């Protein structure tokens, strides 16, 4: 049941090497979605590793030794924000590359953007979905809350 996602989680923790921030378990209880995607940045070009929990991005460069990936980022999903990109746009937000497949994320708390680019239709259209459901699950428990501290 939940134990045995919340063990899930830090055996998940236990295959990313410097991980910077709380641990997965005080903070999520299930993944969505991972895989993944070409990241562009200010900086950088890299396919990643992404992972989809409730309440968090995280994404990760991809690397007995029980480490696969290394840590480079995460985002608390209350301040990410997600925006489409339309097939064959290219501007500096994708640093000139031409886009398909693709959307952009904002990172508000640190005002930072970048763009992720599946391979194909299906995927970006998975990842768009788990985005839009990790949101609906968290507000869907919010506004509970708030309602049951309200009335």
């Amino acid at each position: 049941g939940e134990f045995e996602k919340l063990e899930a989680l830090e055996q998940l923790q236990s295959h990313i090497e410097g991980w910077e921030g709380s641990n997965l378990t005080d903070i999520c209880t299930q993944l969505l979605l991972q895989g993944t995607l070409l990241k562009i940045s200010a900086g950088n070009i890299q396919e990643r590793a992404f992972f989809l929990f409730d309440n968090l991005l995280v994404y990760c460069k991809r690397k007995i030794n029980g480490s696969l990936y290394i840590f480079r980022g995460r985002i608390n999903t209350e301040v990410m924000e997600v925006e489409n990109v339309e097939d064959g746009t290219a501007d500096y937000h994708s640093n000139g590359y031409t886009v398909t497949n693709g959307w952009k994320i904002h990172n508000t708390a640190k005002n930072k953007w970048f763009v992720c680019m599946a391979k194909t239709a299906e995927e970006k259209q998975k990842w768009l979905d788990a985005i839009i459901r990790e949101r609906e699950q968290r507000e869907s428990l919010k506004l509970g809350m708030e309602r049951d501290a309200y009335v």
